């Protein structure tokens, strides 16, 4: 007989759903045959065909028009980068613990995962639906307390690595842009005794988030802000419709009364070098940190988001 390549049968996939039939040759390394690839997260660019690996599916980069349509679709991205460092992520995030903690699904502490472990729970929280589908199909995963895909995806999306610290805002922000955010709108008038007043709209992700205030009553009485004449304008909230709004500034010792909002996030320690929590609004006060909990009547820190849940507001000022 003549000499001859031995072979196995595998998937290559980029969104696990659609699978492609793949015949390898056990003689090369899977980098010599598909590019970049990853099992469960694995990078086995470098390894050879395993006996065991028969059947299996891998993730590949989108390297040909069927899973560029494929990526793009599930994914809603144009990086070509994306499927490595979601795959890069993986392999960490699903090696992470995923408690569930007052009914909603947290994150053990693990490579400074702090921040993750808030937005996690403030996503379960407010009412958002998610665009790609990669997203809301990982959301949905993830509140059945299997978060390790939906965690690896919002580290590829706002372009962080597992170990890097991150800020909760920022990936709130990040996540947003890939909500369906489009009956979102806030109207805000700025009053200047000299200049007059200015009514400005906003729509999507500057409808629900602002930036220096913690107070959504604060918000609708008037904030202080510098106007272009160097006098203090005051801006208010004239409108808002959406389902929730984010206040958010500088971390700065707060008090969090019971029934006034939804969650928020405290964040001690020194600039980029400290710890999230977590504090929900339930039947009374719950700091979620990571694993751990401790319940409270009252509850006064350095907080830096607080979440508040909306429907429609109109306000009265004149
Ligand atoms: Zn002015």
């Amino acid at each position: 007989g003549p000499r001859e390549v031995r072979t196995i049968k595998v998937f290559t996939t980029v969104d696990n759903i659609n699978l492609h039939t793949q015949v390898v040759d056990m003689s090369m390394t899977y980098g010599q045959q598909f590019g970049p690839t990853y099992l469960d997260g694995a990078d086995v660019t470098k390894i050879k065909p395993h006996n065991s690996h028969e059947g299996k599916t891998f993730y590949v980069l989108p390297n040909d028009d069927t899973l560029r349509v494929e990526a793009f679709e599930y994914y809603h991205t144009t990086d070509p980068s994306f499927l490595g460092r979601y795959m890069s992520a993986l392999n960490h995030t699903k090696k992470w613990k995923y408690p569930q903690v007052n009914g909603l699904t947290s994150i053990k502490w693990a490579d400074n995962n702090c921040y993750l472990a808030t937005a996690l729970l403030t996503l379960q929280q407010i009412e958002l639906k998610f665009n790609p589908p990669a997203l809301q199909d990982a959301y949905y995963r993830a509140r059945a307390g299997e978060a390790a895909n939906f965690c690896a995806l919002i580290l590829a999306y706002c372009n962080k690595t597992v170990g890097e610290l991150g800020d909760v805002r920022e990936t709130m922000s990040y996540l947003f842009q890939h909500a369906n955010l489009d009956s979102c709108k806030r109207v805000l008038n700025v009053v200047c005794k000299t200049c007059g007043q200015q009514q400005t709209t906003l729509k999507g992700v500057e409808a629900v988030m602002y930036w220096g205030t913690l107070s959504y009553e604060q918000f609708k009485k008037g904030v202080q802000i510098p106007c272009t004449c160097g006098k203090q304008a005051t801006k208010y909230l004239v409108q808002q419709e959406s389902p929730f709004v984010m206040m958010s500034a500088p971390p700065a010792q707060y008090e969090l009364k019971h029934g006034t909002f939804t969650c928020a996030s405290e964040y001690t320690g020194n600039y980029q070098c400290g710890h999230y929590k977590h504090i929900t609004s339930k039947e009374t006060l719950y700091c979620i940190d990571g694993a751990l909990l401790t319940k409270s009547s009252e509850y006064k820190g350095p907080i830096t988001d607080v979440f508040y849940k909306e429907n429609s507001y109109t306000t009265t000022i004149k």
